[PDB]
């Protein structure tokens, strides 16, 4: 018959069956825009990429792996093609014998920055139809998801 | 604009993202959360076209077209030309292709399923109702 690896044949899920494609409607206009407004080949995990490496100066590619949960020789690979785009640079750790730490290039912080500027304006123009209240409870709900 | 709804929306995102790829990476299924979502269009959608495919990616030809010559390489989809227009392909799922998506599928269900598992039915209800007025 079918394989299906570790999975059971009569999984029962009781998801909201539109809660998936409703989300996914949502980050298809989020990531348009981006992908629109930037203009390269960027895709969702290069922005986060970006954001970890600003937001926690000179992390490394075990770091930065774990925090993806991809393996280091997916990570190393990806980093490898943001450093050939100059968004990314290693520089040598000196608390270490021989050790590297992660940093945007001017051009990784510039697009990053571009990025979280289009990702501000386009979340505010699709989320004022909502009441200030409406908000609170959209924030909690996405909180308890975590 | 309440200003942490932004960054509790993009942290979902990148959550939902990294759960998905994980469970795939896990099971060795060389595969990205947008593949998945191209063979289930694909197979839900039998000798849909590759602008067809586009649009609902929201992704140029150019793209499209990379993304489905890098499943052809993997031999998961078939490309064959429209016989009422030779400029078109449609596209289908090969046996292997057809033996993935259904892996995938029982996987998606569940990782699905333990996404949400942390608001009841109700909250799940609201959160529709609420991301649906925003289009």
């Amino acid at each position: 018959g079918v394989d299906l690896g570790t999975e059971n044949l009569y999984f029962q899920s009781m998801v909201n069956p539109d809660l998936m494609p409703a989300l996914m409607a949502v980050f298809q206009h989020v990531w348009t825009r981006i992908q629109s407004e930037l203009d390269l080949d960027l895709t969702p995990p290069d922005v986060h990429v970006l954001k970890l490496i600003d937001e926690q100066r000179g992390l490394n590619l075990q770091d930065l792996g774990r925090q993806m949960c991809r393996d280091k020789a997916l990570i190393t690979r990806k980093i490898r093609e943001l450093e050939g785009r100059n968004l990314v640079r290693r520089e040598r750790n000196p608390s270490d014998q021989r050790s590297f730490q992660l940093f945007l290039t001017d051009e990784g912080l510039a697009i990053h920055q571009h990025a979280e500027a289009i990702m501000s304006r386009v979340h505010d123009e699709l989320f004022a139809p909502l009441t200030p209240v409406e908000q609170a409870t959209l924030v909690h709900l996405l909180d308890q998801c975590l």
